[PDB]
């Protein structure tokens, strides 16, 4: 999780629209009471709530007013500064669309209750991609090379640490292009730069 960005969450049930045999399509993926929205596709500016009912997912049109404006941008739109309620579903009212999903969680739609967001896949993770800095090290061994995953340098080459699986050994690229382990407790921070032009390269 990350927090609080969306009061109605895009990645939870309102994704983007399409056509219910989509929405359904990915609905009936999830769990049974899994639920998600999608647009009017009957109406021009309305919204509309899907889920997965029995076998396949009904939907229910909602009816959006939109009193102020939805996104930051946009140079100017004057808004309608009337409609009360603003969105509604079904018989009954509710204050904004986001909203109602939460409420009808056990109100009972028109047979089946909603449950959760349908989230087919995807989530604000980032597998925490570091990245930082590389090329800062120079190699302080020579080693012809025994395994495909130890890296084979020569005493003064500048290799990068692809990664740091543990403080007892690391990833690194060797002057011929491959990696493998590398001097993680020792190793030289020889800033690189001035030749680029192959002095000897000589791994396989």
């Amino acid at each position: 999780m990350a927090g609080n960005f969306d009061s109605e969450e895009r990645s939870s049930w309102y994704w983007g629209r399409l056509s219910r045999q989509e929405a359904v399509a990915l609905l009936q993926g999830q769990r049974h009471g899994v639920f998600l929205v999608r647009d009017s596709s009957t109406s021009p500016g309305d919204y509309v709530l899907s889920v997965s009912e029995n076998s396949r997912v009904s939907h229910y049109i909602i009816n959006s007013s939109g009193p102020r404006p939805p996104v930051p941008p946009s140079p100017a739109q004057p808004p309608p500064g009337v409609s009360p309620s603003r969105l509604r579903i079904g018989d009954q009212e509710f204050d904004s669309l986001p909203a109602l999903l939460e409420f009808y969680k056990i109100h009972y739609l028109d047979t089946t209750t909603l449950i959760e967001p349908v989230s087919r896949s995807r989530q604000g993770s980032g597998v925490i991609l570091r990245q930082e800095e590389a090329e800062y090290v120079r190699a302080l061994f020579d080693f012809n090379g025994n395994d495909e995953e130890d890296l084979p340098f020569k005493k003064g080459d500048i290799l990068r640490i692809r990664d740091k699986p543990e403080e007892q050994w690391w990833n690194a690229e060797d002057s011929e292009g491959k990696r493998g382990m590398i001097p993680v407790p020792y190793v030289e921070k020889y800033r690189p730069a001035s030749a680029s032009v192959s002095a000897l390269i000589g791994g396989n």
